């Protein structure tokens, strides 16, 4: 007949898959459905074992653990994940991943922005936050997340990875670990140059060589998001500058220093997405190319059309504060 909104319909499920998928659309309820779909899908619930009940009850879990932010919540964590998930059908990862690989992919992907509090690792360290005491100033945030993560799938009726021998747990709990520290901005130069360096040669059968393709995979989806259509991708950006306006406003308060990236008064939507995506985006996914072909068309191509469209809107938003200004 005319089925409830959990249950996904077979166009949704169709979608799910391609990286055009409206992710805004869905209700939380919703998106847990997804990201179950995903699991049984990618043939993770039928290759480790996992309980499907289970699967429901940490998903549930792990989306009360995502705070209400502006930006850094669960809607965000969704997104990476079906990025995640539209990436390894694009991309054909199961040819060139393990079943193993494939599951630290996603669960990662879904886990790395647990409980994340709105404020940047700058502003845990500047503010000598607790969590920055309690991480001695690395990586604050991606440790928590991480920690956050394991808390969660330590307990029982959470534990997707019941039925997984201990040294595939270690094996998975590494890989995680590795992937979620991976998405800190502040290594993306380190992070990317180790990439290349491997990429003059790469071999899939190389453990550091795949390792490193994770780490840029997840990070890849982490920053997605102007890959996904105008439409789609435009609202995250106000939900980014909220979010940053949040904690300059903050910053400034409290005699802590500012970042002009985060400056209310020097930043604008068209600013901040011009250069993130001509010097982070673009040379990413430009090198990720040369090893699936195939990403070029299907995401590189949206984020020129988005760089062009940016530079349009940043010279009339020019024009219009040439008429402001006393
Ligand atoms: C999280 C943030 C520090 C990096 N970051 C991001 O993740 N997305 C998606 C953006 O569009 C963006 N624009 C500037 N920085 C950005
Ligand atoms: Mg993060
Ligand atoms: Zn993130």
């Amino acid at each position: 007949p005319t089925y409830p909104k959990y249950l996904l319909s077979p166009e949704t499920i169709e979608a799910l898959r391609k990286p055009t998928f409206d992710v805004w659309l869905w209700e939380p309820n919703e998106m847990l459905s997804c990201l179950e779909h995903m699991y049984h899908d990618l043939g993770l619930v039928r290759d480790f074992s996992i309980n499907p009940v289970t699967l429901r009850r940490w998903l549930f879990c792990v989306h009360d653990n995502y705070r209400n932010n502006p930006f850094h919540n669960f809607r965000h964590c969704f997104c990476v994940a079906q990025m995640m998930y539209s990436m390894v059908w694009l991309c054909s990862l199961q040819e060139k991943f393990s079943q193993t690989d494939i599951l630290i992919l996603m669960t990662a992907a879904i886990c790395h922005d647990l409980d994340h509090p709105g404020y940047n690792n700058t502003y845990q360290i500047n503010a000598r936050t607790e969590l920055a005491v309690r991480y001695n100033d690395i990586s604050p945030l991606e440790n928590h997340h991480c920690a956050v993560a394991f808390q969660i799938l330590a307990e029982p009726e959470c534990n997707i990875f019941s039925n997984i021998p201990p040294d595939g747990f270690k094996q998975i709990r590494q890989g995680m670990i590795t992937l979620i520290l991976a998405t800190d901005m502040a290594r993306h130069a380190e992070i990317m140059d180790s990439f290349k360096e491997k990429m003059e040669n790469f071999d899939y059968s190389n453990e550091e060589h795949m390792t490193l393709l994770k780490m840029i995979l997840i990070k890849c989806c982490d920053i997605s998001n102007e890959v996904r259509p105008m439409e789609v991708a435009e609202p995250w950006v106000d939900c980014l500058l909220e979010e940053y306006f949040m904690q300059s406003d903050r910053e400034k308060s409290e005699g802590l220093p500012v970042a002009p990236f985060m400056d209310r008064d020097k930043v604008t939507k068209a600013t901040a997405q011009i250069g993130f995506i001509k010097f982070v985006l673009i040379p990413m996914f430009e090198t990720v190319t040369k090893l699936f072909p195939m990403v070029e068309e299907i995401m590189l191509q949206p984020l020129w059309e988005s760089r062009d469209r940016y530079e349009e809107l940043k010279r009339i938003d020019d024009a219009m504060k040439e008429l402001q200004k006393k």
